[PDB]
């Protein structure tokens, strides 16, 4: 284990940056994600044969779909390396293990459809998993690779910490179900504003991981703006393409679904940025003073969607 994993001076230096970009070279995303983990985690915390082959698997089992594909499993885990570099003594050994693991894993074989359009289209999925249709599905995908030969990257955990890092693991990828987000995010405001936030309480830490993940899962709009401008394409392909399934099914889909309608999505981006992003940050920021670069970048791009709309570019 004297093999260490070194990236390019500019890699190794903007990789630690919130706003960082893990560029179009598919051939180098493992090898940021060792990296990633080596300095997040420790050298040890995996045997590299053992988590090469996990990656590998986790990889393979992404889809070709224009947003919801391997790229982004990999910019979700930088993201949360970020955090995790950036709030060193707040996370456990186990939680840094098993958080960078589950935003790897946190969409695998996702389809590009949203829970809403399973259940509309009534597909098996959705009545195995009535709620976080998907997001069970991802945890399965996981639980599914980790018991595949060789590829049990947790074999060297006691009993009990394996069901306590599966647990931090199972309970971060339902979290980046946006439907359960609202009333979390409510939580943890309210928990922070009277003083009651108390990181000790294992349930209070589960709510701040599972908006740490909500916040992970929405990096696109916290990037530089090239970046999460054409990051936004892809997102949009995804969306079209479901509303689309939408009209085949007889059901008009709501406006930021229909390609019809592109000229409203620089006012449908606004309201995302208000209604969803803001927020995210601004309560993370409050709870986690050092990722307050993620609100900042955050508001730039709400600040950019509104010169789209202003006809300024
Ligand atoms: N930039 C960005 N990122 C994520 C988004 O999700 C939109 C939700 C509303 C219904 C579908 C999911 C939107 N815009
Ligand atoms: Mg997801
Ligand atoms: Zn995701």
């Amino acid at each position: 284990g004297l093999m260490q994993f070194t990236l390019p001076v500019r890699l190794c230096k903007e990789i630690e940056l919130f706003h960082f970009d893990i560029g179009p070279f598919e051939n180098m995303w493992p090898g940021i994600f060792v990296y990633m983990v080596h300095r997040s985690c420790g050298t040890s915390c995996f045997e590299l044969e053992k988590l090469c082959r996990f990656i590998m698997s986790v990889k393979k089992n992404y889809r070709r779909v224009p947003y919801h594909n391997w790229k982004h499993a990999v910019t979700v885990a930088h993201c949360m390396y970020a955090i995790l570099q950036n709030n060193h003594t707040l996370f456990t050994d186990l939680e840094r293990k098993g958080l960078l693991i589950a935003c790897l894993c946190h969409d695998l074989d996702h389809r590009g459809f949203s829970n809403s359009y399973l259940q509309k289209f009534d597909h098996p999925l959705a009545a195995l998993y009535s709620t976080s249709t998907m997001e069970q599905h991802h945890f399965s995908q996981t639980v599914s690779i980790l018991q595949l030969e060789g590829h049990n990257i947790f074999s060297t955990l006691s009993s009990s910490e394996y069901e306590q890092v599966l647990e931090i693991i199972r309970k971060a990828i339902i979290a980046t179900d946006l439907a359960l987000y609202f009333g979390n995010r409510k939580q943890l405001e309210e928990m922070y504003q009277t003083g009651s936030l108390n990181l000790n309480n294992q349930s209070h830490r589960d709510r701040v991981i599972g908006l740490m993940m909500t916040a992970c899962d929405l990096c696109s709009v916290t990037k530089l703006w090239p970046v999460t401008k054409l990051t936004a394409n892809d997102i949009y392909a995804e969306f079209w393409a479901e509303g689309d399934e939408m009209k085949k099914l007889g059901i008009q889909p709501i406006p930021m679904m229909d390609r019809d309608k592109k000229d409203e999505v620089p006012q449908g981006q606004l309201g995302f940025y208000n209604a969803v992003a803001i927020p995210c940050y601004t309560t993370l920021t409050q709870i986690l003073p050092p990722t307050e670069p993620l609100l900042k970048a955050c508001r730039d791009n709400l600040s950019q969607w509104e010169k789209v709309i202003r006809g300024e570019e």
